[PDB]
């Protein structure tokens, strides 16, 4: 059984993948589809890995997984350069996993978890 917190953050992780079609993100990134990736980028973030820290129970806040989230868009950033399909499919989803992740939703889910205390 999980938390609310858990449940909550898995909410959202299932509205922040749908904005992922293309599964760009949903699996670590290996060196050898990315050469040189483990060099460049110092904190690797997916999907995968995301939904594995909730299931474990990894996670304080939704703020902590909404850091992981756009870590994960701009990882892709800075190894993908600007007129690329990556870049620009990171620099979608983190606009609009920002929506998912707004400030509003956050501040209604705290009540709500603490009500349930």
């Amino acid at each position: 059984e999980q938390t609310p917190l858990q449940e909550a953050l898995n909410q959202l992780m299932r509205q922040l993948q749908r904005k992922d079609p293309s599964a760009f993100f949903s699996f670590p990134v290996t060196d050898f589809i990315a050469p040189g990736y483990s060099m460049i980028i110092k904190h690797p973030m997916d999907f995968s890995t995301m939904k594995e820290k909730i299931k474990n129970n990894d996670y304080q806040s939704i703020e902590e997984l909404k850091d992981n989230f756009k870590l994960m868009c701009t990882n892709a950033m800075i190894y993908n350069k600007p007129e690329t399909i990556y870049y620009k499919a990171a620099k979608k989803l983190l606009h609009s996993g920002m929506k998912i992740l707004s400030q509003e939703r956050i501040q209604s889910l705290k009540q709500s978890i603490d009500f349930m205390a």
